[PDB]
């Protein structure tokens, strides 16, 4: 899509109607806090109602125009579809959909855990598609934005996270193809793919402990950079400690291959 | 070393989606090389004709097992049956896909899930089922993917998601096999448009571009797998093959590798 | 280098004091005309005194704030130095230094032509450094810009232009290094290196005839893109017919290596 | 077309080799390795006295023969005459190692046109003159030209503007003639050596009080240059860090050189 040739300003999110998934902790929670500070209307989701309630409490205090939570599992495609319709009724519409949740994952060699591969695909990928289908009519009304939280493991291969990597690679293939479809069918809904390096979330620090030794970037800045990129309608956001990653990760050969086919 | 057809002589090979298109051409090349072949697809009628032709071409043996890769039990039992019939397995060629059309994504989640189950998940189930036999022979896994599995194209969103998932999964396990000394090679084949009857029906006339020969495509997949190459590139244009390579990805992968204990 | 984060508007060049070398023909001539239409002050140079006179008169006609010529050969380092002093005296300062001239060159296999190697180095490179040195005190006063016209042959190897390719590569090495120096020593003079593919100029079309067969980009658009990048204080300008070159020619690995 | 074989010191046995800037640093180390390999060696630099000591050590090391010719590479007549005499001394030429540079310090560029001109003359123009004079003997032997460059000849660094310009010019000239030779079937290889900081006495004095990075050993450096030269490799990379080697490669330039070639 066409990005906004503008600098980011917090006023851009004031009164905006935002959904944040997997917002009970880590990056999702930090995104909900930044959005609350900007005076946005926020609807947060995850499975734990107790942690989600704590997130909403802080959001209301930070100055959100409104803040609500709806608890449930993204393993359940009916909840996924119903969540969006409910989130839209609470805010009276939708401007931005931030898809960020993932199924529980640990660092382990792949052996025979087909059920983890399937669950990663359903939760990390399939539910995102279901949420997008549910949200698209409201997003078309507001010329909104879809923000997809991915990973460096969704752009390059990593040992010990095969199922996870597969699900993140699937997000790129699906959302990048539909971005091209939206360009041709003149659908004014932006799609931002966020390619993240290791972030200092509670889950990440526990998961890589004693296995991986590398710099973890701050979650607060990470969340803000995701919100900025989505607000500016950027196609991709890259955020990592090294940079290095930042400038090596871009793929101009892919861009030429995609442009040269945007003529056949 | 250069490829020699004798590398496949007497080799025990599975080819999925082999009743037509690229898969069928692969069974034929393997048959001419004197390999033991087990082919699969849902249609027994078409598989019967592939098997009789494989025998005419000089296959050491050729048999079919019919079933749907939507069924994970079939996928698991298929590998056990094929391997028990040939007395082992040297090479697993994963090529089947669910029926696909060029269409703008239109709330068809069922097609996204089916594409993920057939084009991606069943490949994992087949690999898990085949791994003990492939470890015994220091065998090979050949994963047929697409240019739409490396770059974004409109009208094949579900298909593209499934092909991208193959890269993430198989490229990740390849790193794991390298560090855990699993002597089973993994080859990802990135194909441009191929002149299969299915591709020609689906693309003409929404798109205008040169389709590469299916016979030569099939041979190049076999060569790459036999040579244990990580990735095989095949397109009408040599310029496309130059653009598929991602050296930055390879640097990042090596850099991130050193963080692991 | 901090580029101006605004879109290009021709008003950016109104009343600006601009030198254009190699301005008697091709891209240099086209640059003088664009700047004239934008209402800039122009001082054009090359050897052809009669052609420069015709260029200056057409510049005044297009709406240049002033137009003057100083004729001479950039083989002569004394001339190069005095040309800048004299050009700066005519305009009452200097805002943009556009280094575009090159020695006459053809496509030939290199065998033993040391003369052509030395001449390309002296004219296409050394004179650019002499002009920059002479221009710097004025550019420092105006927070001005140095625009270096290079080539794709200044970024990648091409057979048949070995001497020319050496001089263009030397430009990248010299100017990108001084750009790093200006940022650390806080010298607010911008440096734009322009990487061009084949352009439809008369000299180029005659030189590549029957030797090289490929699309040539228009000289008028090329000239404009050079001025835009310079005005916007961009580090590098890429201009070529194929949108393969433009995004493949960037070097992120070089950027990492430089980040120190 | 590089040699599809492992390097062996025996590849240099009885080879006729010129090493410029061989009185000290990397050049001296290259002369010593070649001597240990039993090559015939002709060394040059300005230092008559230290060149005699280098030569005597080369003989002690087992060189087939060793001679020196002293002079300045600022003098193009000396450069031309040196090659002719080196060729007579050895009875031909198999390898031309171009390594000398004019005196260089780390300094901000101000108005030092003399240093720019001298760097261009010595570090670049004398290499071309030496190549031209050597070519008939190199064509007779299917020989090799080895050009010692630098990271400052691939990327921009402050404080070395004149030097960097001269090293970039070696890349443009020698890489263009390499394309010419391959298409006109001239069986003379051209090796461009891209070096990171090396622990020579001159480098260590010049960086003291400025940058603080690990300098690689001069003896391993010298050998790596000879190996790349003997193997007919287009480029040799040598640095203290393996990460530098990965970053020096320019696959986009290699792609572009290929598409531009088809138009000839
Ligand atoms: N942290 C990092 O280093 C990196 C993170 N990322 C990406 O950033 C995003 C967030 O990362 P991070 O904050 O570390 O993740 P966390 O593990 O901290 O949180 C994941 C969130 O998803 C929720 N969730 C888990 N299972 C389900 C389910 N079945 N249904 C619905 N929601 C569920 C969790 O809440 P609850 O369990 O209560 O449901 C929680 O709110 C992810 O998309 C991840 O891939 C990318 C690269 C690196
Ligand atoms: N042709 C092209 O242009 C390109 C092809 N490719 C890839 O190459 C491979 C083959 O392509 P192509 O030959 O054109 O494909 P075809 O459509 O010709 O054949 C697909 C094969 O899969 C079988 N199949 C279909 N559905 C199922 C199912 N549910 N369970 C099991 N098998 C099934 C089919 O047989 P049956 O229906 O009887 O089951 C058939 O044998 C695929 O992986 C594709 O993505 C990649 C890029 C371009
Ligand atoms: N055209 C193309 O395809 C490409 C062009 N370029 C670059 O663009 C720039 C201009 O190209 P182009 O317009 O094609 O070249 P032209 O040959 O058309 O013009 C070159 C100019 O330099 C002048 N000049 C020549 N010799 C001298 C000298 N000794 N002293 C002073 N001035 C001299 C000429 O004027 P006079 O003879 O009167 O002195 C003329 O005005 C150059 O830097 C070139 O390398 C880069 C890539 C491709
Ligand atoms: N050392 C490093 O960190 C790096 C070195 N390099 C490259 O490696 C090469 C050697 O570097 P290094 O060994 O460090 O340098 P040194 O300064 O140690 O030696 C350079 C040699 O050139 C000779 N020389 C100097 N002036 C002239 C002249 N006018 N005519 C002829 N010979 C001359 C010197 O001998 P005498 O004074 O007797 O004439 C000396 O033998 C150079 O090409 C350099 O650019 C590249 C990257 C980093
Ligand atoms: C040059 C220097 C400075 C030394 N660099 C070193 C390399 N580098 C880098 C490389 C890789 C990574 N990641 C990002 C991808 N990835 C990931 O998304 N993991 C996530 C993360 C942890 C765990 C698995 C997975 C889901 C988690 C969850 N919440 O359930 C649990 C959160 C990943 C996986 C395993 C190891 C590392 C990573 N981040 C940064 C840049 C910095
Ligand atoms: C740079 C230059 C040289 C100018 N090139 C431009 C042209 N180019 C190119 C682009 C795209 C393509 N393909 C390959 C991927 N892809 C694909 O896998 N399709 C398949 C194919 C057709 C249909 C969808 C899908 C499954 C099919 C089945 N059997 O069910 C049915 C078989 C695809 C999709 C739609 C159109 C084209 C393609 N091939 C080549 C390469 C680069
Ligand atoms: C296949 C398609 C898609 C058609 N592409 C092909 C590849 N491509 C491309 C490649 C190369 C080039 N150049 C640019 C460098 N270069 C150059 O600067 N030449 C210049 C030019 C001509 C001559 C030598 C030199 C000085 C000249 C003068 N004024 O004295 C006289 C002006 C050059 C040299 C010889 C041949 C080509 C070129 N331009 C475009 C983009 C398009
Ligand atoms: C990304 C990571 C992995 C972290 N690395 C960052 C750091 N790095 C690096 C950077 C720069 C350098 N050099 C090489 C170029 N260069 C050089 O050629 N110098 C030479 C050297 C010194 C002096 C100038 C010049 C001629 C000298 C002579 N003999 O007259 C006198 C000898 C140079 C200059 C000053 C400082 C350093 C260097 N070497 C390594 C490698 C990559």
């Amino acid at each position: 899509q066409q990005p906004l040739n503008e600098e980011f300003r917090p006023e851009m999110l004031q009164g905006k109607k935002v959904i944040v998934t997997g917002a009970s902790k880590g990056i999702g929670r930090e995104m909900a806090y930044h959005l609350a500070k900007m005076g946005a209307h926020v609807v947060v989701t995850a499975r734990s109602k107790e942690t989600l309630q704590k997130v909403v409490s802080h959001c209301l205090e930070l100055g959100a125009a409104s803040a609500h939570y709806i608890a449930g599992t993204m393993e359940d495609m009916t909840f996924a579809e119903q969540f969006v319709a409910q989130a839209g009724k609470l805010m009276g519409g939708l401007d931005m959909l931030i898809l960020n949740h993932i199924t529980n994952t640990s660092l382990n060699l792949f052996h025979d855990d087909i059920h983890h591969v399937r669950k990663s695909m359903e939760v990390n990928f399939l539910s995102y598609v279901v949420l997008t289908v549910a949200a698209l009519p409201m997003l078309k009304q507001s010329n909104g934005s879809i923000v997809v939280v991915s990973s460096l493991a969704g752009k390059v291969a990593y040992p010990m996270v095969a199922a996870y990597s597969a699900s993140k690679f699937a997000l790129d293939g699906f959302f990048s193809s539909i971005r091209k479809e939206y360009s041709v069918s003149r659908v004014n809904v932006s799609i931002t793919l966020c390619v993240l390096g290791l972030i200092d979330t509670e889950t990440a620090m526990k998961a890589v402990s004693g296995i991986v030794h590398m710099q973890a970037a701050p979650k607060e800045e990470c969340a803000l950079e995701i919100i900025k990129g989505g607000a500016l309608r950027q196609e991709e956001v890259y955020y990592d400690s090294s940079l290095w990653t930042t400038l090596l990760i871009r793929n101009p050969s892919r861009k030429i291959l995609e442009f040269l086919y945007s003529t056949s």
